[PDB]
């Protein structure tokens, strides 16, 4: 409990391509890099020589592979994958010292799923059986892990943002206290499908947006390591952009910047971080009428875009975007914080991440308690 030196720094990635962990599947073990995704529930790996993939799962080489004789077709908003279901032995080399027999979807056809130039070749869905494909009887990886071993039913994620390499830690079965400063504050998991939570108040530079709080969770809010942006429901995004624009008035930007339709660039070394406001989300706390708040910086929500082969300078993408699927606390929130997915107690903890990017005027923050009434009304039904 509290100290997991073998798992610290077991995540890697490149800016904008996600965080992956090394895993092995089959006997003898086949090594694969697997995207860590708290916003889905399937363990699905490339199983055929797609030209973007460095490595793929070759079932015919595993003596422990069992075929489930069932296909799975999974369409997303953009892109899709299709695969064949099976189970095999799975390990995490920089994880606990155990082997699990787990469901795997061997991906045999996909479209817009794998990223050209990325170093991962499958996805580890860490959320619950209820959003598993094809249905909730396909047991997710983490549930198999907790059933078959003595690993405690929680994991924690420290995502450290930055061609450029990102890194992080996924502590499986526990919390490592060197990964955060101050205290952890916990918000209830409202329902176990996504890691769904409830936002009770939103402030821009300390100014309340003053919306009905059910607008903040329309139709859900979730914590998702497999999404880059802070996504906000359309109505909330309009109000939030309007405050942000007002708060940073000392400079003007094309409208398209705020919509993610164009980048903005300044000369190297001179990003004026200080004209942009902090953003605070208050979350439902553990006790009636009690909330706490997490605050991120422009260093989290203005993301550097390295590969602009038609510019000299320092270009950034605005990484807060409008959503129709509810609020998504993606890598933009999570790179501020050490986040604890405490499934045994159905709660999610946040603490200031010991690695988050900041400057000498401001820092990400997790603070409470605050008195907030009517937090139950904030959930959408
Ligand atoms: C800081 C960068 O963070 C990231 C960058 C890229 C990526 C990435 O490619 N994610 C990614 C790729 C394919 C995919 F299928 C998914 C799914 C299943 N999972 C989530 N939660 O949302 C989109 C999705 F439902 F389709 C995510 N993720 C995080
Ligand atoms: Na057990
Ligand atoms: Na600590």
């Amino acid at each position: 409990r509290g100290s997991f030196v073998e798992m610290v720094d077991n995540l890697r990635g490149k800016s904008g391509q996600g965080y992956y962990v090394e895993m092995t599947v089959g006997s003898p073990p086949q090594t694969l890099n697997i995207l860590v995704d708290t916003g889905s529930s399937n363990f699905a790996v490339g199983a055929a020589p797609h030209p973007f993939l460095h490595r793929y799962y070759q079932r015919q080489l595993s003596s422990t592979y069992r075929d489930l004789r069932k296909g799975v077709y999974v369409p997303y908003t953009q892109g899709k994958w299709e695969g064949e279901l099976g189970t095999d032995l799975v390990s995490i080399p920089h994880g606990p010292n155990v082997t699990v027999r787990a469901n795997i979807a061997a991906i045999t056809e996909s479209d817009k799923f794998f990223i050209n130039g990325s170093n991962w070749e499958g996805i580890l869905g860490l959320a619950y059986a209820e959003i598993a494909r094809p249905d909730d009887s396909l047991e997710p990886f983490f549930d198999s892990l907790v059933k078959q071993t003595h690993v405690p039913n929680l994991f924690s994620l420290q995502l450290c943002g930055a061609l450029a390499s990102v890194g992080g830690s996924m502590i499986i079965g526990g919390i490592d206290h060197s990964l955060y400063t101050g205290s952890l504050w916990y918000t209830p998991i409202r329902r176990e499908w996504y890691y769904e939570v409830i936002i009770v108040r939103v402030e821009i530079n300390g100014q309340d947006l003053k919306m009905d709080c059910k607008e903040y969770n329309y139709d859900k809010s979730i914590v998702d390591s497999g999404t880059t942006n802070l996504r906000l429901p359309k109505k909330v995004f309009e109000a939030a952009v309007a405050s942000i624009k007002a708060a940073s008035s000392t400079e003007k930007f094309p409208d398209g910047f705020w919509l993610g339709e164009q980048l903005v660039c300044w000369q190297a070394g001179t990003t004026p971080w200080n004209i942009f406001p902090v953003i605070s989300l208050y979350l439902m706390g553990e006790v009636t009428n009690q909330s706490f708040r997490i605050t991120i910086l422009p260093q989290q929500y203005l993301r550097p875009v390295e590969d602009v082969a038609t510019s000299q300078d320092d270009c950034y993408k605005f990484a807060i975007s409008q959503s129709s699927t509810g609020t998504v606390m993606g890598a933009v929130i999570m790179e501020g914080f050490y986040v604890v997915f405490d499934r045994a107690r159905k709660r999610i903890g946040f603490a200031v991440s010991a690695c988050h990017v900041h400057d000498e005027f401001r820092t990400a923050a997790v603070e409470g308690p605050f008195v907030t009434l009517d937090m139950e009304d904030c959930g959408y039904n």
